[PDB]
């Protein structure tokens, strides 16, 4: 699909068997959700955005499904604004940005 | 052009006269540059992102040229990390995701 930029790139993701709304963010490096719970242990990682850093839990592997596109990387979980998917995911699905 | 996501989507910018490296970030609402001194009267605005939110300084109707294509919009100037070239001024060069 391809999606314009008059509106926020907001998409359906499922996770954990759950549906939520999230950005594509081509500006993110990393993918990161509102706080929720993952299987597996998890690391510690900073990253920092315009406004400063924030401490997020990192999962590796974990299965997510983008506007129906399955993926499976690296997702962060921390005191985001909004859910993320980052450059991390974009690629799996095969995202580019075109003008 | 077709843009992929494997690394940071940094492209040239022309403003002001001044050649400078910024993002294109489907996740940013608005464009704002780091401090720089840009033409006419400005308003304080706060932005958020990850982190938090910074003050800035708001110029309407300025002209920038991303990858050769002229743009109108809204510039933000503070104390951001990295140039962000937003969704504002991303849909006037007819920029899309694509997928
Ligand atoms: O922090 C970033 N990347 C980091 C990141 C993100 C997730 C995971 C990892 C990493 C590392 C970095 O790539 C990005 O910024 C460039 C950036 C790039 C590199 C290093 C940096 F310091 C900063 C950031 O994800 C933006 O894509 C965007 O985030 C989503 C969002 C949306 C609505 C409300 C929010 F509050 C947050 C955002 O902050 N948007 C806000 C914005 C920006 C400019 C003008 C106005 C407004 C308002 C709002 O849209």
């Amino acid at each position: 699909p391809q999606i314009t930029l008059w509106q926020r790139p907001l998409v359906t993701i499922k996770i954990g068997g759950q549906l939520k709304e999230a950005l594509l963010d081509t500006g993110a490096d990393d993918t990161v959700l509102e706080e929720m719970s993952l299987p597996g242990r998890w690391k510690p990682k900073m990253i920092g955005g315009i406004g400063g850093f924030i401490k997020v839990r990192q999962y590796d592997q974990i299965l997510i499904e983008i506007c129906g596109h399955k993926a499976i990387g690296t997702v962060l979980v921390g005191p985001t604004p909004v859910n993320i998917i980052g450059r991390n995911l974009l690629t799996q699905i095969g995202c580019t940005l075109n003008f």
